[PDB]
């Protein structure tokens, strides 16, 4: 229902990456989009807020939304997953992405 | 408000044995209604809904607000992440919540 | 805006005879689901729901989105106002509408 | 379940004067959100939605869960039945209910 | 050159009774593997997956390449369109076909 | 005793107008870091986080340790309770405090 890409990422400190999720096999369009992060050692995924080095984009035309992270650090390693949900009674949904494992080296 | 505690968070098993996930509805006055389980195999880009039966044993305990998924005769290809889902459309107390997820790694030897 | 066309608006009958109401769901893309009939006796601030039974026969035609109620062996006590109700909780097409009502007067001789 | 008490049930007026309906959301934990008023002219079940302004005056009181419609400079053609509607799609407290209706007769 | 013949095309029943659809894989060298049934309620434009159990009885006869669905204790809310689906990911001969559909109308009295 | 004083306590407005809340961190040596605003619509059972943009304009003044939320083009649906939150995980000065809340009533006419 939503294809998250890429599945694996390996980067060095200071660089940037970008995930992308696309809603497929649905008659509804994008509405509410979220991104989650699970750092190494964490016990509960934490929701990312849009701003500064965390740049989120939404393309309603192509049913795609992206997350860009700049100035990567070793602490940014972990798993990132997207979420798309809508409560529109004519076309409601709530689906998660396959996930992306990120490894930041130095 | 409404929540669901998926456990365990990490699992490592060998081929042929079995494992079991568990989700529990917390911080809500409503009971279980519709329950689902999703899995993302290595190499897949999305979550796929599991169809109960045979090797996939599903149980629901309305009394304790808990539902589980058991997989028997494990295989290396079953590695991946599994997440549960619980939803209800009852107009007096509707909800739609997902589990935290469980990363599964199946080895051999 | 969806409604419900109840007919007839007024009824006058003698004891022992029968009458028939009819309600049709109009201006809606949703179909029939739950249908009910209510009664308000003369001298009351409340409403009592009618139960399907021998002399209280009800029919529903999902194809034409119409449901009717027939009452046999009328009595003077059957006088009052009758109104229908059609509701559905389907989250994709929910509704809850009442009929305009029908005033019934049962005489004798 | 949630309903709506429309008052008054019958109104009879002469040309040129004004009337006022009132609807109140009852038996519900949700508050008012979207409110509308509809009209069915004499001789057909066809319904037209009323637009606020000019001769049509609408008010909403979220505190008391009440909304009203006032029609000024009544005319013989304004006779018919009027019914209100209050709905909300909030998934935590959704509803969509209509009023019992008010039969209006304008004489001269 | 690989489809599925769904029958019957139209069904009309009363409340409380039962019905049965039937799908047969034709013009193919492959046998049945994964079978599903979907439901579209009146007013909606989205497909809903049917779950086995209770009044919903899904059967599969691999010998005759036929799978059926029987619904017991019918209700007015069961009206809508029903269509079947048969898919197999077997790398030697994969397929994924849907049924023509069946329009159901459930009345009362 | 790090706290946060939310003002005003009650607001009454008409449709189309604007309002503004304000929260100030008091009795603490730490400065502002992460600021949020929550909303509880009539019927409650769940707090919703507000996202900056369009009609919701958020401001933060590190100098005066104050952050505000302004809502433009008010609607009857905007009635409810609004409360702020300010938290920081800085190991030298961490905190997590909520606002007292503001009851909003939006009328029309």
């Amino acid at each position: 229902r939503v294809d998250q890409t890429p599945q694996t990422i390996t980067k060095e400190t200071g660089e940037s990456l970008m995930f992308t999720c696309v809603l497929r096999d649905s008659n509804c369009g994008l509405s509410r989009t979220f991104w989650y992060r699970t750092k190494t050692g964490s016990t509960n995924e934490e929701r990312i807020s849009k701003g500064g080095r965390y740049v989120e984009t939404v393309n309603s035309g192509s049913k795609s939304f992206s997350l860009r992270i700049n100035d990567l650090t070793v602490e940014d390693s972990g798993t990132y997953r997207c979420r798309g949900k809508s409560w529109y009674y004519e076309c409601p949904y709530d689906v998660y992405g396959g996930g992306t494992v990120v490894t930041v080296n130095s």
